[PDB]
């Protein structure tokens, strides 16, 4: 049993490079975070930043989460993003991606104590 905020750090956290360099990014990511264990993950959002500044979301401009619940967070500048969407011919088990580096606002919901990412709800 992974915690909610272990899970978020594991899906959504690249603190290791500034941004994709590459087009195989989001394949080789999606892979080695073991996002396409048992199917390929269809979408997911890597943020290059640190920790710090991705649990200071739940800090920041509160809004609707697109589930209607209200604990999610938009950061008020813009991150270091990745978006990662998988292919329509992407075959698990053959996953494949399309990265799209960015600059963009980051949408989380935030729970628990203390009260940090637990969600991926969107970039802006
Ligand atoms: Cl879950």
């Amino acid at each position: 049993k992974e915690t909610a905020a272990a899970k978020f750090e594991r899906q959504h956290m690249d603190s290791s490079t500034s941004a994709a360099s590459s087009s195989n990014y989001c394949n080789q990511m999606m892979k080695s975070r073991n996002l396409t264990k048992d199917r390929c993950k269809p979408v997911n959002t890597f943020v290059h930043e640190s920790l710090a500044d991705v649990q200071a979301v739940c800090s920041q401009k509160n809004v609707a989460c697109k589930n209607g619940q209200t604990n999610c967070y938009q950061s008020y500048s813009t991150m270091s993003i990745t978006d990662c969407r998988e292919t329509g011919s992407s075959k698990y088990p053959n996953c494949a991606y399309k990265t799209t580096q960015a600059n963009k606002h980051i949408i989380v919901a935030c729970e628990g104590n203390p009260y940090v990412p637990v969600h991926f709800d969107a970039s802006v």
